[PDB]
């Protein structure tokens, strides 16, 4: 189709109009205390929010040119949210200061190759003082409010997290499914996790959570290294009789018992995902073990001697689900007999107290934790069924925050830390004095969050950014109790990832698009 | 339908501003640092891409005139990359630079016979000195350097493309097949490839490779002219019976044979595809014979005094893959038994000793290579369908490279090899002024590519010429690391088959352009 | 429907301005040089080409009268083309020039009819002195040379047509069929040709050839005048069932029978042509037993005493291919067993030994060539169908120019002979001095195509024509390679009939539209 070409500033104004506009619509959300916005329905009284991510995903532009800028805007902001799991708003203004920034710079005629230069290296340099500056999100209090920040102050679902992450452990999953009545329920269940995936994308029935999810399905258990379909072909035939999903652990599956594996899934045939054999050695076949003990199945392995022509249902092991993530799989609630998996759990104690090594005891450490700890299954509770989905989100979103703070920390939020970081790398400078001014830009820009919490909440934004800097560390301001103190104590916790991924992305966003001279679109019509 | 008819420059401004527009757009993604350029989607996020392929793929114009000239232009480029494998953008740079001199020469009132003698004699000294320049790219070192600036930097591909050419050999094929798992797996597997194609293109089931492509098919072998169908339509019948494609191994197909071949094609009965029989003479018999034993086939030879009516499935050779080019015919996985294979093998080798004459050396040399080298397979392991295509698509386009750098030899990369003959044949002159003329709109042009990557790595286009110029062989100028050197050395090589293809079928166009006057289009309603 | 009526200039300007953008686009491309028109396609790739039958194929005009103005400028083209064979181009040459000519003379107030008979007398004094000019083109060389320049220099065409009518002759045919290869081959198979075919165009089902196209049909041989469809209707019966084309050759077929012939056609019983019996007397009967030994038919005559009531499939000749064209008929591959035409043609040539009178010497020499010669049948081999169609045309292009070269004879070729009988008519007058003007217009129009030829070539027309003025006879001057010489000897042979046949039909249609004062159209909505 005919196109509309546009070149350098022509595209980069076009661009930058739709990004400003957007963030002028999203940032007045941004903080506890966002300003009102009706998202207008078809029909009826509409929707009144207060958070970024509802009305971005309620904006189109009829200039084409303002409403893909705002395209890339959100998307980036969602690979920021993906890595970060909140500060969306936060992402969102972030990225139109330093996008808006950029282009200005681009348009006066100075390199756009020493603009990305600095701001990249002052993105690196900050996540590097950030991770000093990152104190580990370990305890269930700072859990709890990781929650709380995460699902815009909602301290319950944090402290749920902590206690599930507590009765289960990290070698387990934690699970979130539909609640039965209107209150949530917890479940220490049978099962396990371990860092394994799946080998093959094609195996991914479930593409939006990157993990195939099988439901009550049958668990071959092998601790070979496979090669031909032949072999698996009566297998194949046995599970499919029965109709359930179909989970292969190997050592190895090579050549053709793969590659007929993928035609057989793409007929449709079976539901087929194939993982890897925890870890190596003895101890795979001893973890093998404890997953047929749990899922009622038995570990096929060349040692015994049996071959897997003669593999049936029993045979396999059973489940009620698996979560095949990339290289990680989780079972939940194993079909298994629940008393024969504590004679499996009594025996890798005995073999905890007959081994002494001390690379053995955290292994023995890990598969205890696996077999016993099972699976957290959190089960939501709601009235309604959207306020149930409104409740799950929080939720997923919340346990996605905290794992993001246990991996990475937190830092004081409310914005302060950034003017900490902003008052230290005041001095960072680049190569060229292009890369200098986009080190400026940057500080400049990175103050901007907490001025716009400030500013939603109806206060001033820059006279709170200087009393901060005349504080230091955790010293800051609650905009919603709108108090000078100590962020970590009235529990504004902001996870180190979440800044982190979202200045990292607005930087990649904000470099990529001062290198562009080019564009093509459709045209007008 | 009622036509728009253009003469003289009406045509041609409308045509060179189109091809003007389409390299503005195309050039700056020139280089390793190409710039960037957002390739719009019909919806939601679209496409950032900084390769001049991708670019031209997605540009179509309102204007007819326009739009159609730079048809021709990717028509052009196409051609060019079909004889190159690279260059692409650079083969545009070049396109534009050359038409819109001679577009501009043509409008000023000066003879466009004359021009496009200028720029065709001065193509072709100049591919005359790169020959000259041209040196033999045959180590595994400069075919990985090959793959790598084919693959836009990917030295891995060339470097098993050289591992799996000396595995296999030049008497053998390298087939690119999707992977299992997520690693590219190489196999040398039991197959040949002799010098002889189809003797009709209506063979070919695979139009775009043209060579007709037969999956487990029965492979008829004949030591024998066939003249008639009537001998051949019991195996038609036969090989009709068992649902295989069917390839003809003869020493000649002649009359109504061939003649019925076509018609059963065309009525879809058989997928035939007669080849000729490699060699001639004896070595002819002795090459179906390896064949009949690698494919488990036998050779249907007179001299046996066996005919043709009695062929049958088992008489057939079998493989699991055939690749029918115009004069080229190559056997993937052939069925016949392995250790069969070897046997062969084993006779030509003690054939190799009963010989003693050079010509027989070589014969007997290319046959052990074909029948033992056999076929090099690819499976290309990647996680996505969209980056299997794209790693694939990668791997052919670097195969293509290091295949005309292997028949053609690579020069300098980067640019300054063209710098050097620039500064070499400045001296060229046509017979008429005009041609002479012409020969300086080439020389100007074709420093434009070097100029283009500079420019869009962001630095100096025509000082990097100077203090290339300054230098001389393959001193120049890495546009990545942006050093002055040896390209040579950092492996910055561009065949010389790329360039030479590209600048031929540039000055093919831009010939073509400058001797047309007048063109015809429909009304643009 | 409503017309749009035009009287006078009012349509002759409106005619003229349609004619001369015609020929401003297609006279660009005459000439062994022809300029470059690129033919914008819907789709993809546009065509470029440089002859003036592929422009003229492309053109259509918003403007109704310049269009259909141009439609008859296109017809009467293709009217020369079918009475030339090529000068496409110079045709549309001489249009432009007589028709612009006439119609700036008519619209000087000056007698149309008067142009019309000084331009006609003009054309038939040409045509004598080309006659007198027209030396036979009867030699092998000649024929290539004609069919060299038919094809736009193609000398292995032209030449392999000599080598086919030197193998056959003129008593049979030359055809052209698909190849099976890559390669042509020549046959001379059993056939024969003589003068006599349909008695009546609705036997046709080939309207495009003006000849009846039967393939393996059932030949009917009769030596008697025929009056009753009666005595056909079992033979009628007998070819229906086995499905076979029918073709009768008889003495005559009169009344009822060929009118109920007729009526079983039009129903599409039976594929029935009838033609003239050979001669007259008892070399008709010879020859129709010629033609049952050769097909295996049977002659049907009354000396034999048999009725045709009982004439059956194996009394129908059968033959693989006949052609019927107006007034001749060849069969080609006779079915009939061809030791037995050997005998018949031993047969024939006993009869030549018992004859010598001067009439039957040449009568059997046509007889003995007509079954020993037979047909040439032409299965020209090419690798692509487009190709194969484009190769087949121009083999059918050169063979009709050859057929009209040996029964006109060739003048120098690139329109010198023009500038010569310019250089001679210069004195030609009419009767009124409107009919001197039109002589001269003449006179002035004839000598454009060769200025139109140097024209594209890039050189001077004019000079050139004096140059050529200068000399005489054959002096002239080869455009493609720009010298002054004999174009007898550097083989630019054009056949008398090509031009003669071009200036013709432009000297009708000039004349007739000058003549024209008034036409209607639709209106333009
Ligand atoms: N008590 C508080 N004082 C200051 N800032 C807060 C407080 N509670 C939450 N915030 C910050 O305000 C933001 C809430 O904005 P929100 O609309 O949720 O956008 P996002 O979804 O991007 O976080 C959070 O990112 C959080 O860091
Ligand atoms: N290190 C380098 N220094 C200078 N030039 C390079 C370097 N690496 C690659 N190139 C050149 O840059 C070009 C990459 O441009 P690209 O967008 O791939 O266009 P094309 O597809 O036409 O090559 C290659 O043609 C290559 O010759
Ligand atoms: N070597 C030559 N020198 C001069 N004239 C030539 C030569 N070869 C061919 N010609 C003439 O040029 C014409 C080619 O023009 P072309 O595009 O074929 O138009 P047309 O199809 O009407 O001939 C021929 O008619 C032929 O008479
Ligand atoms: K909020
Ligand atoms: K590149
Ligand atoms: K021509
Ligand atoms: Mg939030
Ligand atoms: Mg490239
Ligand atoms: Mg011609």
């Amino acid at each position: 189709a005919a196109k509309d070409v546009k070149f350098g500033n022509d595209a980069r104004v076009k661009m930058l109009r739709g990004v400003n506009v957007l963030a002028d619509a999203v940032k007045v959300t941004l903080g506890p205390k966002g300003r009102n916005v009706v998202l207008d329905k078809s029909f009826g009284a509409p929707t009144i929010t207060k958070d970024g991510v509802s009305v971005a995903r309620e904006i189109e532009l009829e200039d084409k040119f303002e409403n893909m800028g705002a395209q890339m805007v959100k998307e980036v902001a969602s690979k920021a949210n993906d890595a970060a799991g909140d500060g969306t708003t936060t992402a969102t203004v972030l990225a139109q200061a330093i996008i808006t920034e950029g282009l200005k710079a681009v348009a006066a005629g100075m390199n756009p190759m020493d603009l990305k230069r600095g701001i990249d290296k002052a993105v690196t340099a900050a996540v590097e003082e950030l991770k000093a500056l990152s104190v580990p999100c370990s305890d269930s209090k700072a859990i709890a409010q990781v929650g709380t920040i995460s699902a815009n102050s909602d301290e319950t679902v944090g402290k749920l997290i902590a206690e599930a992450m507590d009765k289960v452990g990290k070698e387990g999953v934690i699970t979130v499914e539909d609640g039965t009545g209107l209150q949530d329920e917890l479940d220490v269940v049978e099962g396990m996790q371990f860092d394994r995936g799946y080998l093959s994308p094609y195996f991914i029935n479930k593409p939006e959570t990157g993990a195939v999810e099988l439901e009550s399905p049958f668990i071959l258990l092998a601790d070979k290294k496979i090669s031909n379909i032949r072999e698996m072909l009566p297998v194949l035939e046995a599970v499919a009789k029965a109709g359930k999903p179909l989970l292969i652990i190997a050592e190895d599956v090579e050549g053709e018992a793969l590659a007929t594996l993928v035609v057989n899934t793409m007929r449709g045939i079976v539901k087929v995902a194939a993982v890897k054999a925890p870890g190596f050695g003895d101890r795979r076949k001893a973890m093998l073990q404890d997953i047929a003990t749990l899922t009622g199945g038995t570990v096929i392995s060349e040692e015994i001697g049996m071959e897997l022509e003669k593999a049936t249902l029993e045979d396999l092991g059973q489940a009620k689900r698996v979560v095949i993530n990339k290289d990680t799989t989780t079972i939940i609630d194993g079909v298994g007999e629940e008393a024969a998996i504590q004679g499996r759990v009594a025996q890798i104690r005995q073999q905890i107290e007959e081994a002494t090594s001390d690379y053995d005891r955290e292994k023995l450490q890990e598969r205890v934790a696996k077999l016993a700890g099972g699976v957290a299954v959190i089960k939501v509770g709601a009235a309604t069924e959207v306020e149930m989905k409104e409740k799950k989100a929080r939720v997923e979103d919340a346990l996605h925050a905290t794992r993001a703070a246990v991996e990475e920390g937190v830092v004081a939020g409310g914005g302060v830390a950034l003017i900490r970081v902003a008052s230290k790398l005041a001095d960072l400078r680049g190569q060229n004095e292009d890369q200098n001014v986009g080190i400026k830009v940057a500080l400049r820009a990175m103050e901007a969050p907490l001025r716009q919490i400030v500013l939603n909440c109806g206060e001033e934004p820059s006279v709170v950014a200087n009393t901060v800097k005349g504080g230091d560390g955790n010293y800051g301001y609650n905009a919603a109790t709108e108090e000078y103190g100590n962020m970590i104590d009235m529990g504004i916790l902001d996870p180190t990832k979440v800044t982190r991924s979202a200045l990292q992305y607005a930087a990649s966003v904000a470099g990529l698009m001062i290198t562009t001279e080019c564009m093509v679109t459709d045209l007008p019509k």
